[PDB]
């Protein structure tokens, strides 16, 4: 196939169209980097899907954390339910990276249970890229992680057609030769019928363990289930059950190589050191090899990825970006945060693994199993598009100007900003607060020190006001619980240090306080401030008060931009006759 079908209730509102089409044209004109500058709540996720469909290409949308990768998922689902949309994540978004604390001389094993759901979609994701051209995969920074080679996937593939002759025990083998999927057992798996005309209940294949069970009697091919039959076929494809699978003849040789190293490493470790003389690792190396020649896989296999692949030391790893057709597209959400973090992933891995090698719990060759370097990520790009309200210096210095999109569909507008002295700052912020309770409106405050927030909360309650918390990480459960508590009348105010903590996109909030605007901090930067400001644009009377003594260069930039931004949204509601009205949202249950 290969046709994108973009469903949707609305239509391009704001200045979406200018945006969309500008990007599009720019792909086509063959440009590498483009940056989308979209304000908060102006609808980026949607604008994006439009461009996607105009270029009919397959893409990976990299988000910077589990949750986000999630929202983007479902969202993009409602947009295209007739196309391929997968969710590539990993156990980096949870467990412990088998490390070692030397001082406390305390070891920590790779304790990570296989959470099947994950694996399920990891496999559907890979597969999809060799069948259709209409695929979409949302993923974490984790996509730049080492993975089995792709070619050795489009090779160990079981192409099933009609008219060809294969034993009833011949395919049963290429089948176990790929770490069998579900051809064993709560039964006999896929054993029945027999002869030249067999049965074979090829089930649990992860690439579609959503109960599909493919049956092929003397190819045959007819999608089934745990109940009854459905949907007809004449050509199927079965995929490996591991991303790190290898061919026997190759494994045989890898093993010898592993060995030459473990040997010749103890000789160099013998001479220089005496860290348990050198050895101690022999316990698991050898224990690992024995479990290897006996069975294709083993314990921490992944560690021997470079060796198994049969590629020279230092080699750059294989990644999900290598499974995408030669001309694909990558969307990077919240790019000013993602990018930087995905940058120092190699450094932190290398750091925590070199330790295990000095202490000797894995060998040099284990270093070769790592994430990409930022340059290795670069050399792999075909064409990208960065999305963010606060684009970083990288995107701007590589991109040819930006592509502005700053008009919300409701026609709401970035607040107005005030800046007042630190003297008498509290009795002032109380007065400007009482007045919001009298108009049924909520507030949000921010400090720098957890002892300044604390110093306030009480001061506030002692003023006769329903007030919020003072503790940063108050779980996530009770956390979502008190957000709900606010947009309801429970409280009128709310103090926090970090307000950029998602969930805080509330409409009943009309005023936002920034108590140490001119101080030093990450939470007081050109980018970070603008972002805190947008928390006051979910309303028709959004205002921001900045309490300070001086006007930092950061403060300046923010204010300057918000201004300009607001002007243009206003001259626009003019030409069109729109009166800004506050968004409404329902108030569910936790
Ligand atoms: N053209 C449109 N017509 C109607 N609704 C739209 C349109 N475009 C976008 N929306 C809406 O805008 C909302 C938020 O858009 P989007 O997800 O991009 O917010 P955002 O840009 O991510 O905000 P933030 O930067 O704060 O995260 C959604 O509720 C979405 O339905
Ligand atoms: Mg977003
Ligand atoms: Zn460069
Ligand atoms: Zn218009």
């Amino acid at each position: 196939e290969g046709r994108f079908q973009l469903v949707a209730p609305y239509e391009p509102q704001g200045d979406q169209p200018q945006a969309i089409a500008k990007l599009v044209d720019g792909l086509r004109r063959g440009v590498k980097h483009q940056t989308l500058l979209g304000a908060t709540g102006t609808g980026k996720t949607f604008t994006i899907s439009n461009v996607i469909a105009q270029v009919n290409k397959p893409t990976l949308v990299i988000a910077h954390n589990k949750t986000l990768a999630g929202q983007l998922y479902s969202e993009l689902k409602e947009f295209f339910p007739h196309n391929a949309v997968e969710y590539f994540v990993s156990y980096y978004d949870y467990y412990q990276p088998e490390a070692y604390v030397p001082q406390t001389d305390t070891y920590i094993e790779k304790d990570a249970k296989i959470n099947d759901e994950i694996d399920k979609l990891r496999h559907s994701a890979t597969s999809a890229l060799f069948e259709r051209r209409d695929v979409i995969i949302v993923a974490s920074v984790s996509c730049i992680y080492g993975l089995g080679s792709p070619e050795e996937y489009r090779e160990l593939v079981v192409s099933l057609r009609v008219g060809m002759e294969i034993e009833r025990n011949a395919l049963l083998r290429r089948l176990v030769d790929i770490q069998y999927d579900r051809n064993d057992i709560f039964r006999g798996t896929f054993r029945v019928r027999g002869d030249v005309v067999e049965i074979f209940p090829a089930s649990r294949d992860e690439h579609c363990i959503r109960v599909e069970f493919f049956g092929d009697e003397i190819e045959r091919e007819v999608d089934a289930l745990t109940g009854k039959v459905l949907g007809e076929r004449e050509h199927v494809a079965i995929f490996p059950a591991s991303h790190f699978v290898t061919r026997e003849e190759k494994m045989r040789l890898a093993i010898q190589n592993i060995e030459q190293e473990l040997e010749e490493r103890l000789a160099e470790l013998r001479a220089q050191g005496k860290l348990l003389e050198a050895q101690r690792l022999e316990q698991r190396t050898r224990y690992d090899l024995e479990m290897m020649r006996e069975m294709g896989f083993c314990s921490g296999i992944e560690n021997y990825s470079r060796h198994l692949a049969l590629r020279p030391p230092g080699s750059t790893p294989y990644t999900l970006l290598d499974y995408f057709p030669d001309d694909f597209l990558i969307i990077v959400d919240e790019s000013h945060v993602t990018l930087p973090q995905l940058r120092g992933m190699y450094n932190g891995d290398r750091a925590r693994k070199q330790v295990l090698v000095d202490h000797g719990f894995r060998l040099p060759s284990a270093l070769d199993n790592r994430p990409l370097t930022f340059e290795e990520f670069e050399q792999k790009i075909n064409q990208i598009i960065y999305v963010s309200a606060t684009p970083g210096p990288y995107e701007l210095e590589h991109s040819p100007g930006v592509v502005e999109q700053i008009i919300r569909p409701t026609g709401l507008l970035d607040p107005t900003i005030d800046v007042r002295p630190t003297k008498g700052q509290i009795d002032d912020l109380i007065g400007e607060i009482r007045e919001r309770v009298e108009r049924n409106e909520r507030t949000l405050v921010t400090t720098l020190t957890k002892k300044m927030a604390e110093d306030l909360t009480d001061y506030l309650k002692e003023a006769g006001i329903k007030v919020a918390y003072l503790h940063s990480e108050i779980k996530t459960l009770e956390r979502i619980e008190i957000i709900r508590d606010l947009r309801l009348g429970k409280y009128d105010v709310l103090v926090g240090i970090n307000l950029l903590r998602e969930g805080l996109d509330i409409p009943e909030v009309s005023l936002v306080a920034i108590l140490d605007a001119d101080k030093e901090g990450f939470l007081r930067s050109e980018r970070s401030l603008i972002q805190t400001i947008g928390r006051a644009a979910r309303n028709a009377n959004g205002h921001v008060i900045m309490y300070a003594d001086t006007i930092t260069k950061s403060m300046e930039i923010a204010i300057q931009e918000t201004k300009r931004r607001r002007a243009i949204q206003e001259e626009y509601n003019r030409k069109h006759g729109i009166v800004p009205r506050t968004v409404k949202k329902e108030i569910r249950d936790v």
